[PDB]
């Protein structure tokens, strides 16, 4: 069955790109189309030359699309989804997306490649789009973590705090980046997610500077 599963994302990827060519500069029409399939589709995330090229969901909670594809049907690999706490249009300091990593080379399997400096060099930019504009993700950190509390923070009490976070985030990186991030920039965190109650406790985190290129 994994056949049709791949086919579904294949149809949808081909559809997105045609819309991205049909409506081009305009992202509003592109996503009003995607939302016909499912209103929870709030964005699209793509990394050229890799399997990362999917729609981003957001439900009421962070287990809503843990085991559900984009048309709301049960799947072990579920789908890529944003933290239920993040706002669109007016991004929080830190926006977070999650996705499975099973080794099938799908969803967030590519986050592991970011641990290697070589790979990072050849894939410094990641594309992210939604109804409010086109964005560019400038990867500036990648690492493994056993925790699951601090790196999932949405906003901060003050610049100092956010400042510390950025510093910490930079120090944890296993890759070197030329990207210069400041407490004035907004960031996006791509996090790996295990199955419900899998509790394998071992995640791959990739962090990037968000840039509106529209």
């Amino acid at each position: 069955e994994d056949k049709q599963e791949r086919a579904n994302y294949e149809k949808l990827q081909q559809k997105f790109q045609m819309l991205m060519s049909k409506h081009q500069a305009h992202v509003r029409p592109q996503f009003e189309s995607l939302e016909k399939i499912n209103k929870d589709i709030v964005g699209w995330i793509k990394l050229s030359g890799t399997s990362l090229n999917y729609p981003v969901l957001q439900g009421k909670t962070n287990h809503d699309y843990l085991n559900l594809d984009f048309e709301r049907e049960h799947r072990r690999k579920g789908s890529i989804f944003m933290d239920f706490r993040n706002e669109l249009k007016n991004l929080n300091h830190n926006t977070i997306l999650y996705g499975h990593h099973v080794g099938d080379n799908t969803m967030f399997d590519v986050l592991e490649d970011y641990l290697k400096q070589s790979f990072y060099e050849k894939h410094k930019i990641i594309e992210f789009d939604n109804k409010y504009g086109k964005y560019q993700l400038q990867v500036f950190s990648a690492y493994k973590t056993t925790t699951k509390d601090n790196y999932i923070r949405t906003d901060f009490e003050n610049d100092q705090d956010y400042q510390q976070f950025l510093d910490e985030t930079k120090r944890k990186s296993v890759i070197n980046s030329d990207v210069n991030v400041t407490v004035k920039d907004r960031i996006m965190t791509l996090s790996t997610c295990e199955d419900a109650y899998s509790e394998t406790t071992k995640r791959i985190v990739v962090v990037a500077k968000i840039i509106k290129v529209s």
